[PDB]
């Protein structure tokens, strides 16, 4: 395999022929006022220490990401990649002062890049022609941007690009996950400073999925250049980042698929689960209205969703959002209080299966509905606490160390149930032996 750069004569016709949905807008197309404001916003956030490497999990192993990031976007929105849910540092859409100005700056860049995307998509459809204006606006309605930073000198050894000889990789081949179908991606690239591609210049590489025979493209990215992935390019093609000599920032604006990833959604899920609870007063006497299996199954599934997809995802990042914003403090306190009530709900269900007047075919109706949720609850609870207590988790600085919140001992009296459910879950299967 080989690759092509602007040094090659075939580079320009391959881009024209086989990458027409990849658009490059060089820094000359962007106002110099916007350049300085965006580049200073990058440095403002970097000085305040707002960008963090994530401790993700890929195929069983825990990995520190080579790139430090921060998610900025609509209030209450989340973006999930590599099993890590990032929460937006909010930007001011209608309805810490330095950091808030940087978020307003990248809100302005988002408006600009959204317009450029709509125009590029309109010019794209016209070329393919020779109702759908709703699709174009929605596929460019960016709700978040994932800011990035990497210093290549800090790595003792960078990975070689393994298929086309593109040299050192900062980020390996991948798709951008959890995006609205056929939504576009706009990137603002900010680089701080013969045989093949220039090793000192940052590039974005492109290849066709499953294809290492078709030579890939290595697009040089200078300071202030913008590139756009239109329509199904992000799905049909993979991209990587080829490292240069000096550090580089980037602002990657996305239409995150957030149908199950906003605060309003998960709060609504929590209210749906608590509709099966007598809500006169918030005490330890939790009494359920119905024990119909579908209602209890849905209740324990929502219980798991708020705990693992929201509570433990958030506190695994060790209150590092607090360095940027306080926006998630009350919502996370509210979600935990809602989750605590669901712990009392689970205790109430276990109290009912332990009751004498219950006929066995109603008792087994309940167990068949709740055991898949309780199984996943304990399997995921130890996966999360194991990741909180791993060697590489120790190596992180103090104010981003993973916290296994919520966590409590068997000594703790305020919680109706223990953290370890192995005795309880094994009991309920030994209960449908007899
Ligand atoms: C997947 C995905 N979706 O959105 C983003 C952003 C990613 C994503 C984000 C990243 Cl930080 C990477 N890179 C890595 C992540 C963890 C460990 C190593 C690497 C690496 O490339 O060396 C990849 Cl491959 C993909
Ligand atoms: O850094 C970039 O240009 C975007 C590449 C990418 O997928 C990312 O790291 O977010």
């Amino acid at each position: 395999g080989s690759h092509m750069t602007p040094k090659d004569d075939e580079f320009y016709q391959q881009w024209q022929l086989k990458y027409p949905k990849l658009i490059l807008r060089e820094a000359s197309s962007v106002s110099e006022e916007l350049h300085k404001e965006v580049q200073e916003a990058f440095l403002t956030l970097h000085k305040h220490g707002c960008l963090f490497r994530d401790l993700v999990r890929i195929q069983g192993k825990d990995l520190l990401t080579p790139v430090s990031r921060i998610l900025i976007g609509n209030p209450g929105c989340t973006y999930k990649y590599l099993n890590t849910r990032l929460f937006t540092v909010p930007w001011p859409v209608k309805g810490e002062a330095e950091i808030a100005a940087a978020c307003e700056t990248f809100l302005k860049l988002n408006d600009y890049l959204q317009i450029e995307t709509i125009q590029a998509l309109e010019e794209l459809a016209a070329k393919e022609k020779a109702q759908d204006e709703v699709d174009i606006k929605s596929r460019a309605a960016y709700n978040v941007t994932l800011l990035n930073f990497m210093d290549p000198q800090k790595m003792p050894y960078l990975k070689e690009e393994p298929y086309f000889g593109m040299g050192k990789m900062a980020v390996s081949w991948h798709h951008d996950e959890n995006l609205v179908d056929r939504s576009a991606v706009a990137v603002y690239s900010y680089s701080c400073e013969l045989e093949g591609r220039d090793p000192d210049i940052w590039h974005v590489g492109f290849k066709i999925s499953w294809d290492i025979e078709t030579p890939g493209l290595a697009i040089p990215l200078h300071q202030g250049d913008c590139y756009f992935m239109l329509d199904d390019l992000n799905a049909t093609h993979q991209h990587c980042v080829l490292a240069g000599s000096q550090p580089r920032f980037s602002s990657t604006h996305r239409v995150a698929e957030c149908s199950t990833g906003t605060l309003d959604y998960i709060l609504q899920r929590c209210q749906l689960a608590l509709q099966n609870v007598c809500d006169d007063v918030d005490n330890d006497d939790v009494s359920l209205k119905s024990f119909e299996p579908a209602v209890l199954k849905q209740g324990e599934e929502i219980h798991n969703e708020v705990e693992f997809e929201w509570l433990r995802q958030f506190w695994f990042q060790g209150n590092r959002y607090r360095k940027c914003t306080d926006w998630w403090c009350q919502p996370m306190a509210q979600l935990e209080a809602l989750w605590k009530k669901m712990e009392g709900v689970t205790n109430a269900v276990l109290h009912e299966v332990k009751r004498e007047g219950l006929p066995v075919e109603q008792r087994n109706e309940i167990l068949t509905a709740i055991l898949a949720s309780l199984t996943a609850r304990q399997n995921l609870r130890r996966e999360w606490h194991a990741r909180c207590q791993s060697r590489i988790a120790r190596t992180l600085p103090a104010d981003q160390k993973p916290e296994c919140r919520p966590y409590w001992e068997k000594d703790d009296a305020s919680m109706p149930l223990p953290f370890d459910l192995t005795d309880i879950v094994s009991e309920l299967r030994g209960q449908l032996l007899e």
